[PDB]
């Protein structure tokens, strides 16, 4: 099977359990190796229709496991592009405590559901580091230059009210609500017209990197797909019907 | 005249009203192709200081009326370019619900004026489409990345308040005060210096699609045909005068 | 000496006091050339690892003293590269009214310390100009496109606490508690690893105008060079020793 992680499908949502409980699940060369392969896997699998990315024990994951250039381009570049391509949503479930290139790779995600416990920690500074594994790419995208700046440079760990207060939380969850939450959430996920939610993604991948002129002859392109799609059809025979969509995901 | 929208104006604002009530004011050909006229009439007659859009009737828009490629290139693309390079300010006057392309609309708008009984609904995700006529260009350059993305994908509607919470409006107008204070904030800018906000918006432009050195060379440009207009002169004359300045938009 | 501005370098910390405090500090062309000099003398020195800029007096920077393209090419352009460019932190500490190029001057630091008594007037408008020195490349990245818009068009002044809830103040500091606060935020910054706080500013260039691929290219580099730094062995040996690390800046 695999060994740093625990990959489950339970119905139609993939479960990617990150799995180095006594080490924090701290990323190693296998763990980034095993994320790749999993995420593309789920990519490819037809009954996947949401990811859901978690920590075993008590943290979601507290970074790397504790040359820098060969490190981020051998191991992390192959996984961070992998999710970044990732058509399906991917909700990051995050439990406990995310430092480091843990926090990089929750803010990577779709969503972030935040445990009442968990906390974000920008901690690379505090050893002289860069923040890494894409964090000042998205950080900005979701917080604007002065708080990626901020949270970059002063590396001040920040709650999970804190958090979602900075924009960083879909939600916060209690703990004793938690598994039942993160569950209906990402169930929730698995039910909505997927290969829509995959078309978003890749527009909003254009909407990042592109220019308006050729941003909307890439949403036309995309349009024409969706509205090719079963999903589609199945929506407007709902509304047109005062009824509940049931969607299949293509 | 227009069959579709009513354009008129008064004093020096260009009113465009959407103007199929029985619909919900929805986009058709026609009412796609009387838009973009409309803008460009508007930009290009030296009268118009403002323009203001909004619905008659109950709603400001439902969107598109219910090849989607072909559908947005060949009717929504020539309006959002022509709303897109239009150098005079532009409210949406949001009167009543804005779901699918009416969102969109009312995003690429410069300011939005909610009244109190208005909503934004994202509601493509509901019938396996996604987000079009620019949406996913303007909407996370206003929220950010997850914002975009949980109103994209989850297509939850959005209270006149909850968009204000969101920074997706200008203001929230009273019932009673709506007509009256929508007048006094486009005639208030219509009372502007029209040449320098026709710039502003060039450079906000080119802000998102240049790099920072070719910024300010662009930046430069614009400030050389500011200086040069009648209301800069105006400008300094009633300052150094401590009296109220009456700018004409050249 | 320099005559229309201070720089004094005070521990570790360069103090760029901006000195023509009769006219609120406001641009000159020797001002506008000091600045340059001085933010290339603290980016080449070893001993400076924090630099901060204030204004002398009751203002912070009125902005130009009352072709405005020569005037913003020739002036403006080389000291905001020189300010874009330097890669270690600097702090707006804004004592009181920020105005105009002033405004633009505060919006490109890294922090914003403002003062009970400050404010920000993006006043350009009123005399028929656009916001310039950089002013909307920087104003949308912090505010997104509708504030940044309505900041420019509107021109309203905001309050020390008003911009603090705009995103555009890291703290609002009461008068009594003035130089203190500013100092000692100076130097806990001066104390931290200057190498990768340069490193993460250059990181945050590279995302604002590279793709995501590119980006991980660009990180991974920048990673490589924080890994080698004296710096990051201090931190990795006051970790793995339950120690305060001692950081020299390189």
């Amino acid at each position: 099977m695999y060994e740093t992680i625990r990959y489950e499908v339970k119905g139609q949502v993939a479960w990617l359990t990150l799995n180095r409980p006594d080490q924090l699940n701290a990323f190693t060369e296998q763990m980034n190796a095993e994320v790749t392969k999993a995420l593309k896997q789920a990519g490819a699998d037809p009954n996947v229709r949401c990811v859901v990315i978690t920590g075993a024990g008590r943290a979601f994951c507290a970074g790397e496991d504790l040359d820098h250039g060969d490190v981020l381009r051998s191991r992390y570049a192959p996984m961070m592009k992998a999710l970044h391509h990732l058509e399906k949503p991917v909700v990051a479930a995050v439990n406990g405590a995310a430092a480091g290139a843990g926090m990089s790779l929750a803010l990577a995600c779709d969503f972030r559901l935040l445990s009442e416990k968990a906390s974000f920690a920008p901690a690379f500074i505090h050893v002289g580091l860069v923040p890494d594994a894409g964090h000042l790419y998205y950080l900005p995208r979701l917080v604007g230059r002065a708080k990626a700046l901020e949270l970059a440079v002063l590396g001040e760990k920040v709650t999970a009210e804190e958090a979602a207060a900075l924009g960083l939380a879909t939600k916060v969850i209690p703990l004793s609500d938690w598994e039942e939450e993160v569950k209906q959430f990402a169930e929730r996920l698995s039910a909505m017209p997927t290969k829509a939610i995959g078309l978003i993604k890749r527009l909003l991948r254009e909407s990042e990197e592109t220019t308006f002129d050729r941003y909307l002859e890439r949403e036309a392109e995309c349009q024409r797909i969706a509205g090719l799609t079963s999903d589609h059809r199945e929506g407007v025979k709902a509304f047109f019907e005062k009824r509940k969509p049931l969607f299949q995901g293509n």
